[PDB]
């Protein structure tokens, strides 16, 4: 009958090295569909979303063919952030902005001390008689736009410490919220000029069929439309039942789901002494993360008129101020051998600790 | 007649490119003669100093013929900075510490990200086909400055977050009085240093009459010791009238006085493909703001007797830190392109918002 | 008769330019078997210290020859800090918290601003005509461990600005206990690693007999563990009678004895035109103290069960963190000037002075 369907369909979806994520997915319907309780929806629904967070961006760079690097170029970073941008507004809707203000906040972290610290030591280890070298000029934009993001962060933070202003809670908590809903103008414009400068002014340096390959950037979004509403929704009564804090779960354990891309496709390139391009996905994701879904949020928030700022807090901070520094030291000459990687581990174990014991309301 | 006197005059004030702005000079003593209300004069007098803190940086540069380059080297940023240094001491002298220590700080930022990351943005449009480079060696030994300057306002903030210590305020604040009257001596050792490095040590890489072009240099800053009584007493009165906050005026509209020559003469360098200049021009003017004019205040107010340490508050130290680490990783490598300059601008920007919404006392 | 002793004595002990400092060291026995009063035992004890923590310096590079350089190069920095191991436990075991906490800083900011910025001042005047350049690949794995020991520093300082989070003191001040004592592994598994790297995988740029080579390492060990149980005991009553502060006696003038071979070992080099050893004197001490002497008293603490976390305060923290920011811009082109040194004494004596004049408990 159907011919374009038999093996094309073991092409789409078969095709990874994750096969047996996949049976996982209909019971989080099925469990949901029937009613068991609600820490068995949340430990399948982290499990249905590791193989469509990544045979989602598979399904990207199979979209340059009709289309061209020019489109192509930038569905690589719209698609392997398909999760974030999921969950971060589905939790903006329900009230809990805790995690809107983590996980987008753990995937900075996680494609500066993870993604790209393994793919250092986990590549170093296997050229350590071959040299690395990389492109710096690459990666030399990307820290700039880097500060002008976490400078959007400071200011906010440091007007909650000007009790001594005469002021008083709601008279500083809506200053706060009056400049942050206006640096996010700011950094959308250092943004779309960043999009001109890479697709248009610099472009020096800087299988399947199209009519089946549309459908499967259809459906496994919706997928990923619905197991984002069972995580939202259900992780508070799956964090009494574990005795993890949800300072934890919504910034590290939720951080793997959507780097699940960023990681095993950027380990395929640290062994074939390729680090431009493990760059290109460890901090070229990063900025986005910092530069585009988190000053989108602000202006969503605020079209539906929702309390919210670019407040992380005094602990978050600091944990995102070394991130930054800790990396540009790393790059700064071109050079990489093993220990430059394995620094950049544990450094992200020290925030896995702070945040692990940190049981506090 | 006199024939010295009838195009010299043309020779020396109408060359310029702000003719205009000359006749509202006299009206801020006329209107102060008659008594037009405060913030008429306010308007004035700050459009009576911009063809005046240009028109002597103009004479400058045609000062090095009879004195040579090395009194002529010193000249260049001591002139381009005789406006703060008249106002920061008609303000330490009228109860005024608000504008002492907004005015230092607000041209410390302005020749940081304003005059530096216009002349990399309005340069790299021009050359944008050409290849443009600079020298870093000139350019390290200023970055060294800043940050002697930078953990000398650090330290006596953090006296100021001491509670705990069984320490009333009146304790504390002249522990933050004693330290920032002893900071000063070892912030000008390392600047009476930084000119015998560069007029002595390495010198290696680092029209009009005298009779006439000294007396352009006495009247013309006499005028500016009269224009700057106006400014300063009555900044408060014009700021009730706009709804506009003292930090913000103090902070941002006075700093484009101060460094209206640095501007327009970094503007003309940045397009002939000379970047050196108009880094020259841009780091060797902030470090005797940071280093010079600074210090010196510090030790003024203690010699007469007022009340002054170097407590800028926690919101202005944040914006100063971020400041000369995102400068330093846009010179690091000696090669410039015009994403390195809007991204300066736009982090201008970010602390121009903060500043117009804070309506606090 | 004995034979192997008449000169032999001659060319361990007298062979050094601190001949004079010896013969105060029996009058610290003599005077505490007398009872002479407590600031003459510190004033003696911090005498009798100089020549015994360079005379075992002095003993390490005499140990390579019957050892080789693989565990030869491991005693140069182990006996050079063969002081603050022997305080840093004997002032643990006795209550005395604060010089635990400052000497272990002390000798971290004075390996970075006293140590190397006298070895290029001091070095760059003799060498001004010639030109100095050293191995940046050397000194870059340095830094990223100092980056791993800051954050771990940084963390349990700001648990203690959480007063909001409805927690008492004693339910927060055991969150800095938790979490430092669990630091303290991640510290030394990234200072197990650097000796790997150091001593195994990177060796490509990375006179007296051995009986009695051995015995001069014997006992000038153990008049250092007897003259810094008089130093720790007595510190106190020896800083009323001065009125100097105990967070001076303990951060400046006890790290003058503790850096009083890696000082004169390190100008040594210096004028040689050889950075590269006093960048592997400077660097490679303070990363011990760094990231093993200091996460080993931290085990040791909780192996006998006495409170210590690594908070060291808000004022201590700006003080170690600007100095690994302003060592990084000085060392990032490989060529050294002497103004490049300057700068970091003056920046040495800020630290002094902020801490001369705090007198608080």
């Amino acid at each position: 009958g159907l011919k374009d369907f038999l093996s094309n369909l073991q092409e789409v979806i078969l095709g990874t090295k994750l096969a047996i994520l996949f049976p996982a997915i209909p019971a989080a319907i099925i469990c949901t569909y029937c009613g068991v309780s609600q820490p068995w929806i949340f430990g399948l629904s982290l499990l249905g979303l590791t193989p469509l967070a990544e045979r989602v961006s598979f399904l990207t760079e199979q979209l340059a063919f009709y289309t061209g690097p020019t489109l192509g170029g930038l569905l690589n970073a719209t698609c392997g952030n398909a999760t974030e941008l999921i969950i971060a507004i589905l939790a903006l809707t329900n009230n809990k902005v805790a995690v809107v203000k983590y996980s987008l906040l753990g995937s900075i972290l996680s494609n500066l001390l993870l993604v790209l610290g393994t793919s250092l030591f986990c590549g170093g280890i296997a050229n350590i008689r071959r040299e690395q070298r990389f492109d710096r000029k690459q990666a030399d934009v990307n820290f700039f736009l880097l500060l002008l993001g976490f400078l959007c962060h400071l200011l906010p933070l440091l007007v909650g410490y000007l009790k001594n202003g005469e002021a008083s809670a709601a008279v500083l908590s809506d200053m706060q919220l009056s400049i942050s809903r206006g640096f996010s103008i700011v950094m959308l414009i250092s943004y779309i000029a960043y999009l001109v400068f890479q697709l248009w002014t610099h472009r020096q340096l800087f299988v399947i069929s199209f009519w089946s390959g549309f459908a499967w950037l259809v459906g496994m979004t919706l997928v990923i439309a619905l197991l984002s509403e069972y995580v939202v929704a259900t992780i508070e009564e799956a964090s009494d039942k574990w005795n993890l804090s949800v300072s934890f779960i919504s910034i590290i354990l939720l951080p793997i789901v959507g780097n699940a891309a960023e990681h095993a496709g950027a380990v395929i390139f640290a062994f074939k002494n390729k680090l431009d391009i493990s760059l290109g996905v460890a901090l070229g994701s990063a900025t986005q993360i910092g530069l585009f879904v988190v000053p989108l949020t602000i202006i969503v928030a605020w079209i539906l008129g929702i309390n919210m700022d670019l407040n992380f807090g005094p602990l978050e901070t600091g944990c995102l101020a070394v991130s930054i520094i800790i990396t540009a030291f790393t790059l700064q000459d071109g050079s990489s051998h093993y220990m430059k990687g394995l620094v950049l581990l544990l450094c992200y174990f020290i925030i896995a600790i702070c945040f692990f014991v940190d049981k506090l309301p």
